[PDB]
């Protein structure tokens, strides 16, 4: 099939929050919108206790609303706070759900989903913790392509080199 990007990461890591806005435009653009690659995001939800449960609103919107999954992945970023501070709340998770402007009833959807034990996307934000750890990623973030290391993960013109052939 195409190729799979897949990047490892936390919402509330610095470090990821620099990737996102140094490959994801020009990433987005060129290769995940028109379909040209797949685009996965592990995260490992290994700051906080709320880590977790921003991964679980990340989740439910990709499942439910994939086509406003990078604009939402986008704003959160941008509101990251201090590492030490669980400043995931699901006051603010709602507040971004409710920012991406969908129908109604998706929205509502969306909201109830993540704060449902053992949902879908419950499930699956347990699950990106399993993917990481059985691949045996070390540091955040990291990139691969097709199971290739992108050299520098915050570089998009790194990306594209692996993606040209």
């Amino acid at each position: 099939g195409k190729p799979l990007v897949v990047v490892y990461g936390d919402y509330k890591c610095p470090y990821c929050k620099e990737l996102d806005e140094k490959v994801m435009p020009k990433l987005r653009k060129n290769y995940i919108d028109n379909h040209k690659v797949e685009y996965q995001f592990v995260n490992l939800a290994f700051l906080g206790k709320d880590s977790i449960v921003g991964s679980r609103a990340s989740h439910a919107v990709l499942m439910y609303a994939p086509k406003s999954f990078l604009d939402f992945q986008k704003q959160l970023f941008a509101a990251q706070q201090d590492e030490n501070k669980e400043w995931l709340t699901k006051e603010l998770l709602d507040k971004h759900i409710k920012q991406l402007h969908l129908d109604k009833e998706t929205e509502n959807k969306i909201i109830k989903d993540y704060k449902t034990k053992d949902s879908k996307s419950w499930k699956a934000a347990e699950k990106d913790k399993k993917i990481a750890k059985d691949n045996h990623i070390k540091t955040t973030p990291t990139a691969f392509i097709n199971g290739e290391k992108v050299e520098d993960p915050y570089d998009y013109e790194s990306y594209e080199k692996l993606l040209k052939d």
